């Protein structure tokens, strides 16, 4: 729960992954400030040079560090679920290439929020936006809407990611999201609402790996009961 969060909280991400044939392996450490919805992660592409756009795994690469307004707290299910954790899979489609298939578990590891992953892409064209490395460096701001999903016990998600396309054009990704809780503890099953995203991806300039930094910042809106200062 909550009690988890309060303070900065290391995290470990490692991701297997396998496109078109092209396996990698991805490592990322940092850490997360869920009181200010704030995350600092650096990520190694530790298999040598990364296949795909670094841009194309930022939503693969930890929802649980989202800032929730005190009223909407009850609608937390990724910090009810901890410390023993949930599942997150993903589709995820790229407009006119190929799709990827994500599961993941995010758990404690003692002090650590650890989410270790696979991933599977198929289906890409050898020069589309992907595996041509056509995708600029940046990312956007997002809004993730989700909902309860009963007969799961868990949350779904869906939202579009937008990918500036260096010719000036934009690459859309369609997420279609999953998540379960493990084991069978109590969950906190939300009412409708949605994730406000935005991110900031630099370079290391002493880093010689193939490597992205990310700063994301992610707040929880689309509730307003209990907000006293809006009645005004
Ligand atoms: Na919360």
């Amino acid at each position: 729960g909550e009690e988890l969060f309060t303070g900065v909280v290391p995290i470990l991400v490692e991701l297997d992954g396998d496109v078109n044939g092209h396996k990698f392996s991805v490592r990322g450490e940092g850490e997360g400030d869920a009181t200010n919805g704030k995350l600092t992660l650096k990520f190694i592409c530790t298999t040598g040079k990364l296949p795909v756009p670094w841009p194309t795994l930022v939503t693969t690469l930890v929802q649980c560090f989202s800032r929730y307004p005190d009223h909407m707290k009850r609608h937390d299910f990724f910090k009810s679920a901890m410390p023993e954790g949930y599942v997150q899979e993903r589709t995820i489609s790229f407009k006119d290439d190929g799709t990827y298939k994500t599961r993941a578990e995010v758990k404690f590891e003692g002090d650590t929020l650890v989410n270790r992953i696979e991933l599977k892409g198929i289906d890409f064209k050898e020069d589309g936006n992907i595996l041509g490395h056509k995708l600029e460096y940046n990312f956007n701001s997002h809004f993730v809407y989700i909902t309860a999903d009963k007969q799961k016990n868990g949350i779904k998600a869906n939202f579009k990611i937008r990918h500036n396309v260096e010719d000036g054009s934009v690459q859309l990704a369609d997420h279609y999201q999953q998540n379960t809780p493990i084991g069978d503890g109590p969950v906190l099953l939300p009412d409708n609402h949605y994730l406000s995203t935005q991110s900031v991806l630099s370079k290391d300039p002493n880093e010689k790996r193939d490597h992205m930094v990310l700063l994301e910042f992610v707040t929880a809106a689309g509730i307003t009961h209990g907000m006293d200062e809006l009645y005004k």
